[PDB]
């Protein structure tokens, strides 16, 4: 019963300043400018103690599976291979990526019947908010 708030299917409503966001991860132009442009899809489910989160888009199909707590090896979306952890802390998904020296922390939060989620790097937030869909 861990994340029975954020099971469910969820899709894109808003975004703000994601492309500056995906700048300061060092993601490219021409990935910036098609990722931007994606209305993804975000699938959470449980089962048992692991949990999995699919986006999917014309962009890019991702899906990650993990134990609170636990560490994994992902590859983002933009091709990234980061170290990754994801805890629960006051009811919010805390996900860190870790590559080359650098972190990027992920938030997801339920809030109303919204589903928030605040991507930052190195003071550049970019929140994107989605509904059930
Ligand atoms: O679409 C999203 O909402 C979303 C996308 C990402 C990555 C996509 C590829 C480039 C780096 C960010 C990270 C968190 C998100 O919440």
């Amino acid at each position: 019963h861990m994340c029975d708030a954020f099971v469910g299917t969820w899709k894109l409503v808003s975004s703000e300043n994601f492309d500056d966001y995906m700048k300061e991860v060092g993601v490219g132009f021409a990935t910036r400018k098609v990722a931007g442009m994606a209305k993804p899809n975000m699938i959470i489910s449980v089962n048992g103690d692991v949990i999995t989160i699919k986006s999917e888009s014309t962009f890019k199909n991702t899906e990650i599976s993990f134990i609170l707590g636990q560490e994994f090896d992902e590859v983002t979306a933009d091709d990234r291979k980061v170290k990754s952890t994801i805890t629960l802390d006051g009811g919010v998904l805390v996900h860190v990526q870790k590559w080359d020296g650098k972190s990027t922390t992920i938030k997801r939060k339920r809030e109303d019947d919204k589903l928030v989620v605040e991507c930052v790097m190195k003071g550049v937030t970019s929140t994107r908010v989605y509904e059930r869909a």
